[PDB]
């Protein structure tokens, strides 16, 4: 299934979310180029103004597009599960605030890589950093640490996302992550993904939205 990631692949992403009393929905469309580890997407909040900040959704909103160097192709679980795909479950702990629980299917549908996600958020403080919107519009660079568990024939991962706050603070988000294949036949040595993300806006776009450009490369061997 690494075959399927030579050349540009279009992308569709859908987020169904409930945080406390608010429901929201997000559609993303764009393309991904696994050959250089690049992502280009635009996101729309089809339900009005987001009750959370856009940066808090970035990680739950396709690591099959991580560029794996030639000498690491043995370790690319994400692609090797395609086209049938994989399940990606996360729990995300915002320090001294609420929590996200996310489930999502990442899989091919025609020539389009699809990420369909549902998200549950509980115990977020009103006038905390997430609700009441005190996060700055940007995104830091991280290392995503990946291990195999042969148990669920898949991939576990954890890492800490650092969210700049508008007063110089840093809101931390602890990510706990599992990945499980849907079909059959895919398991790496310990390694990581260095990430980079720029956020921006379409100035002629009136719906609450997010333009995102992202670079990712594997390393550790
Ligand atoms: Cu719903």
């Amino acid at each position: 299934g690494e075959e399927l990631f030579t050349g540009v692949v279009p992308i569709l992403i859908e987020l169904d979310g409930h945080v406390n009393g608010h429901h929201f929905f997000v559609r993303g469309e764009g393309e991904g180029d696994a050959t250089i580890g690049k992502l280009s997407l635009k996101f729309i909040a089809t339900t009005g103004k987001l009750p959370v900040p856009w940066p808090t959704l970035v990680t739950t909103l396709v690591q099959c597009f991580s560029r794996y160097p030639d000498h690491m192709k043995r370790h690319d679980f994400f692609k090797s599960a395609m086209p049938e795909g994989y399940v990606q479950e996360r729990t995300i702990y915002f320090k001294d605030d609420g929590t996200y629980k996310t489930r999502a299917e990442v899989k091919f549908e025609g020539d389009t890589l699809v990420n369909r996600i549902e998200l549950k958020g509980i115990d977020f403080k009103e006038d905390g950093n997430i609700l009441g919107h005190k996060l700055e519009y940007n995104f830091n660079s991280h290392k995503v640490y990946i291990t195999a568990d042969k148990q669920n024939n898949g991939i576990k991962a954890n890492f800490t996302i650092r969210h700049n706050v508008e007063d110089g603070s840093v809101q931390l988000a602890d990510h706990y992550q599992q990945n499980t294949p849907i079909g059959d036949g895919p398991l790496p040595d310990d390694h990581y993904l260095s990430t980079q993300t720029i956020l921006s806006k379409d100035l002629n776009e009136k719906r609450d939205h997010m333009v995102l450009l992202e670079y990712v490369t594997a390393a550790g061997i």
